[PDB]
């Protein structure tokens, strides 16, 4: 099964990134599920209640499963010998 389901807590979403904590604030928000919250950006990620770039990218990284589906993975190849 790739991705989650709509019916999916906010709290196991950003658990794959070791932030399920940021479930409060987006609960509170009116989106206590990544079916409710799909559509978010970084902008909106702001007034959504976060500071942390760091963990932002981390998000959003997740959110474009799907089409491509690609989280937590390498990205290098070959350095000089």
């Amino acid at each position: 099964h790739m991705a989650a389901p709509q019916d999916l807590d906010i709290a196991v979403w950003l658990a794959t990134v070791h932030l399920e904590q940021y479930a409060d604030t987006f609960r509170r928000h009116g989106l206590a599920t990544a079916g409710a919250a799909r559509g978010l950006g970084h902008e909106e990620l702001k007034q959504l209640g976060i500071s942390a770039t760091g963990h932002r990218k981390r998000i959003l990284r997740l959110l474009q499963t799907g089409t491509e589906e690609g989280s937590l993975d390498p990205k290098s190849d070959s350095a000089m010998e």
